[PDB]
């Protein structure tokens, strides 16, 4: 249904972003296709992005109203649909996503861009499991010219956003997109988000803070993982361990089934 390719089947829905299975008549390759009807801006970041953790953009058609964004296809679907509910998954797969998820992060930040909507919705799989960072309409540029810009509008998803974005004027990027990490993680690990968002008035956020490990869903983890969950979700976002700590983590780096 655009010029070489037929648009299929729905893979998903969205606020006037579509995404559809897409065809080309004449080779057979299957891409997907976002169509929607601020994108400039979002083309521009996609047009960026060269990595195996990260959804690569194979271009974009105007058509009267309507742009047609292609985009790679991760035929595996999303981490989300990989959670169980209440359990989560096995650790060693758990473990693996993580790896690859800060893989696709440390190369977002490397170069200068903000993703800012970690979420197992947005982490797509392809055929062989292999981790995506996906959804570039959230995203932004916090380095440039190698200068640091703070940023200073709300976006995300409550649970996952970090505690500074609620509470201050302006924050480093880095920090909350390792905050939503850690989010992933404990959802991965748990088959349930610990908090409804991090603020002081938010009983689970609370006790955490005071450590209640006693609790779900804390006390479904095992103690190596937990310790990195302890340092990456620390309310103070300088206090707050950095990818290149992460990696150096004890869970992060045990050999897993
Ligand atoms: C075959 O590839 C995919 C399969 C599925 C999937 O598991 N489905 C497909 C949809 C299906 N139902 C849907 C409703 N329909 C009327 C009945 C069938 C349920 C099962 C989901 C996604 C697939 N691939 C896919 N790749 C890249 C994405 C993307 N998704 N979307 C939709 C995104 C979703 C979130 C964030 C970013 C994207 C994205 O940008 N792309 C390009
Ligand atoms: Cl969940």
């Amino acid at each position: 249904f655009v010029e070489d390719w037929d648009l299929v089947q729905t893979l998903g829905e969205g606020s006037f972003g579509e995404v559809q299975l897409a065809v080309n008549r004449v080779t057979e390759e299957a891409v997907a296709v976002k169509i929607v009807d601020n994108i400039k801006k979002e083309i521009c970041i996609l047009k960026m992005l060269n990595h195996e953790n990260v959804i690569k953009f194979y271009g974009h058609r105007r058509e009267g109203n309507i742009q047609y964004l292609f985009m790679e296809l991760a035929s595996g679907g999303s981490l989300f649909d990989r959670i169980e509910p209440d359990i989560g998954m096995p650790e060693p797969d758990a473990q693996r996503f993580f790896h690859q998820l800060m893989a696709g992060v440390v190369y977002l930040h490397g170069i200068g861009i903000t993703h800012r909507d970690i979420k197992p919705h947005n982490l797509l799989l392809d055929e062989r499991d292999n981790l995506k960072i996906a959804d570039y309409s959230l995203a932004t540029v916090f380095r440039y010219n190698n200068r640091e810009r703070l940023l200073n509008k709300m976006c995300g998803t409550l649970p996952y956003v970090a505690p500074e974005l609620l509470k201050r004027r302006e924050f480093h990027a880095e920090p909350v997109d390792v905050w939503s990490c850690g989010i992933v993680l404990t959802a991965m690990l748990a088959g349930e988000l610990p908090w409804d968002q991090p603020s002081d008035s938010c009983q689970e956020y609370s006790d955490w803070k005071e450590k209640k490990t006693y609790l779900n869903p804390w006390k479904k983890i095992d103690s190596a993982p937990l310790a990195l969950l302890h340092k990456i979700l620390v309310e103070n976002p300088s206090a707050r361990i950095t990818i290149p700590d992460i990696k150096k983590d004890r869970w992060y780096n045990k050999p897993l089934k």
